[PDB]
């Protein structure tokens, strides 16, 4: 028949979209909310997964639509009210919901946000769910339904149709695709593939093998991580493809000493702990404490003992653990994340422009400071999970101008060519992965 969601997934949604928009990536906040309504079942796992994506991804065409209805911004509202609406606003749209359905956001969904904020809101949410179920639907613009197509803001698609062009409907449908993948690397450190494989399928969870880089599995989701034995072993840990190539181009190897300069929650630098073998020495930069800790988690975890964490200004250093000191530096960037709007689809509504160019300065001065840390024979290698020429290829054609003395080392394998000839870019489109972008440098 049609879609019947029971009170405790109503309250679910909205305390996944509310806690989504503090708790980043939102998958942790899904995560959080759905075990703290007791979601054990699959099949409404799935179905409310569905919605939480589905909402993250219209986010910003579902806030016009609650203007159009409300009279203001959802913006200025208290934020259960605004995630109440967003859900609502979503099930009455898209998903054509069971009576019971929205009996239970009439009801169910009223008294739970009154609850957590006060009796007046709940009440104005339980005055608004009329006009939410007869809204007509209305796109007028040319630029209102170019919107609508891509589920995106005019300004991105704009911006993307400047550097992909034709491609740039294929690039919007491939984060677009729903879709329940998880990608994960296998800790070489501590387990082998198959074995890993083997537990996974020992569950009820479909697995695909990466071809380009075979340590990486595509798991069909939902999965629970937080009482997973591979996970709680350090076996496993969740990294895009395109994360996991980085490592292996810059290619560490056992002995050296490496910098990582922008390090948390540490992919990456437990990446490059397994390429060098758990041994030489690994300096891993982050400002940010509460990222830190859990790369302290990941590295006991996966037993990683060579990685050295401090919490400091990565444009510090040199003059903090030397200066020409490092075999090899990685520099994955601070970043827009524009390439991971497929995984993380409300990004495109909360991206600004403006702060492209402010992100572009930042990765300028960490670089400085990476060149500065690269030895006579190192090498640097520059990521970022932007799809944006200014955070990339703008980034190196200015770093090959004031450095001196550096070259770019050519890069095929696996992805494609990136703007500047040598560098590497990976495409949601194209490769089924996020968007990724890779230079590698040495003096
Ligand atoms: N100036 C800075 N110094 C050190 N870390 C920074 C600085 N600016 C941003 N960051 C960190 O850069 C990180 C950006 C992430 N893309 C790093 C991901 C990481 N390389 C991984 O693979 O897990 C965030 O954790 C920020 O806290």
């Amino acid at each position: 028949k049609k879609l019947s969601i029971p009170p405790k997934g109503i309250r679910a949604i909205i305390e996944a979209i509310r806690l989504g928009e503090i708790i980043k990536p939102s998958q942790y906040a899904k995560r959080e909310a759905f075990k703290k309504h007791d979601v054990e079942e699959a099949w409404l796992n799935r179905v409310l997964t569905m919605i939480f994506y589905d909402i993250m991804k219209k986010q910003g065409l579902i806030d016009k639509v609650i203007k159009e209805i409300v009279g203001v911004t959802p913006l200025i509202l208290d934020p259960w009210l605004r995630a109440a609406l967003r859900v609502a606003v979503d099930i009455a749209l898209f998903h054509d919901p069971s009576s019971q359905t929205i009996k239970n956001l009439r009801w169910k969904a009223s008294d739970f946000i009154s609850s957590r904020t006060h009796p007046y809101v709940g009440m104005y949410f339980w005055d608004l769910l009329d006009k939410i179920f007869e809204y007509k639907p209305n796109p007028k613009n040319e630029l209102e339904e170019l919107e609508w197509k891509y589920l995106a803001p005019s300004w991105l698609i704009e911006r993307v149709k400047g550097i992909l062009g034709d491609e740039t409907e294929d690039f919007f449908r491939s984060v677009n695709k729903r879709h329940e993948w998880i990608s994960i690397r296998v800790n070489t450190l501590k387990a082998n593939v198959e074995e890993v494989i083997g537990e996974l399928e020992e569950d009820g969870v479909e697995v695909v093998r990466s071809e380009r880089v075979p340590t990486i599995l595509k798991i069909k989701g939902p999965y629970n991580f937080d009482t997973s034995s591979a996970f709680n072993e350090g076996k496993i840990i969740v990294q895009e493809e395109a994360s996991a190539v980085a490592s292996i181009v810059l290619d560490p190897k056992p002995g050296e000493t490496v910098v990582d300069l922008a390090a948390a929650p540490g992919g990456k630098t437990t990446h490059l702990a397994e390429l060098m073998k758990n041994k030489g020495k690994i300096y891993a930069f982050d400002v940010d404490k509460m990222r830190m800790k859990r790369l302290k988690d990941f590295v006991k975890r996966m037993g990683i003992k060579i990685v050295k964490p401090l919490v400091k200004d990565a444009r510090k250093a040199p003059e903090i653990i030397g200066e020409e000191v490092a075999d090899k530096v990685l520099l994955d960037a601070p970043c827009t994340s524009s390439g991971t709007i497929g995984k993380n689809p409300e990004l495109r509504w909360r991206l600004r422009e403006d702060k492209i160019n402010e992100m572009s300065q930042l990765q300028r001065e960490l670089l400085e400071s990476a060149a500065r840390l690269v030895k006579p024979g190192g090498r640097l290698l520059y990521t970022t999970c932007s799809i944006f020429k200014e955070e990339n290829e703008k980034n190196i054609r200015w770093f090959l101008n004031v450095h001196p003395e550096f070259k770019l080392v050519p890069l095929k394998s696996p992805y494609d060519p990136g703007f500047l000839e040598g560098t590497m870019r990976a495409w949601p489109h194209r490769h089924s992965t996020i968007g990724f972008f890779y230079a590698l440098l040495e003096k």
